[PDB]
């Protein structure tokens, strides 16, 4: 059933067909990262020396939690984008026992790392991220597609450090028919996940607001000691800003997490926000 509407065919790293991608076309490198069912590996084409990242799923895994058909979701969604904020899936191939996806590589690692390093991030260094995210946020609603996945994990950093979304994984395509699955992080969760109700591409703008209050504070905003606690401060939209935290950034994230997923901006007003267009580079 590893037959997807994605690329397979050999791509010219040096131009501008018939034999499909192998194995044997690539060396391999050091692992990048570990995923929920096999490594990403750093990765280089023979022919052409073009360095690109190679995520490994083996078919035994991904059958005994039945994630075949968002993995389809997912190499069917991304490889069709062209974008220069989302990672690009050049293609796909699969042998007896492992399905691979041939994705853009990353140079600067994740902004999971530097949150890390940085422990917070400035208010330029943030909106800037933002402003990145949602211009890739917007292009991905114009084709009726949700992340659902919005997390410093699954957000990359290419070669001038511009931000890049990665981890199609929980992507869907709802161009009317309106989802009903939870799905993603816990700390990310929109509360129309938690509660039940079925949810449009506004958990995209939610996860954005999440995402704009641990840059800026190092933390999410609903952290708690178990699930049993942050599903309800998800629920009440419970979080309080530190004191260094702006009026502006204090307004944008409080328009971002509201409990009505129809009172929460649209991408276009966040990238006219007075707060980003005041600290954002791009
Ligand atoms: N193109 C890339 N360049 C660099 N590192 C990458 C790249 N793709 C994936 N990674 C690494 O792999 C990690 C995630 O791999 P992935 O297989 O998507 O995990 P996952 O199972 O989808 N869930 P998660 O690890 O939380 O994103 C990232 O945090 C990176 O460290
Ligand atoms: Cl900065
Ligand atoms: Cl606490
Ligand atoms: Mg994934």
């Amino acid at each position: 059933s590893y037959s997807y509407d994605a690329p397979s065919d050999f791509i010219n790293f040096s131009s501008k067909k018939k034999r499909q991608w192998a194995l044997e076309d690539f060396e391999i490198g050091r692992p990048l990262g570990k995923g929920k069912f096999g490594n990403v590996y750093l990765a280089r084409e023979k022919q052409s020396k073009f360095i690109l990242a190679l995520k490994v799923l083996f078919k035994a895994q991904l059958e005994k939690a039945g994630v075949e058909h968002q993995l389809r979701r997912e190499v069917e969604i991304q490889s069709h984008l062209r974008h220069p904020n989302i990672l690009r899936l050049y293609g796909y191939f699969h042998d007896a026992t492992r399905v691979y996806l041939i994705l853009e590589y990353a140079p600067l690692g994740t902004v999971y790392r530097e949150l890390q390093k940085l422990s917070k991030f400035d208010e330029q260094r943030t909106a800037t991220y933002i402003t990145e995210l949602a211009n890739a946020l917007s292009y991905c609603h114009s084709k009726r597609v949700i992340h659902r996945d919005i997390k410093p994990e699954n957000l990359l950093l290419g070669s001038a450090g511009e931000l890049k979304i990665a981890d199609f994984g929980w992507s869907v395509h709802a161009p009317s028919s309106r989802r009903t699955t939870l799905c993603g992080t816990l700390d990310y969760l929109p509360p129309e996940m938690i509660e039940g109700r079925m949810h449009d591409e506004k958990v995209d703008l939610w996860s954005l607001g999440v995402l704009c209050y641990e840059f800026l504070v190092g933390k999410p905003p609903f952290e708690a000691n178990t699930y049993q606690e942050t599903y309800k401060r998800i629920s009440r939209v419970e979080f309080t800003f530190p004191d260094f935290v702006t009026e502006g950034a204090r307004d944008l994230i409080s328009r971002l997490l509201k409990h009505n997923p129809s009172q929460r901006p649209m991408l276009r007003e966040v990238l006219e926000h007075p707060w980003i267009t005041a600290n954002s580079s791009k």
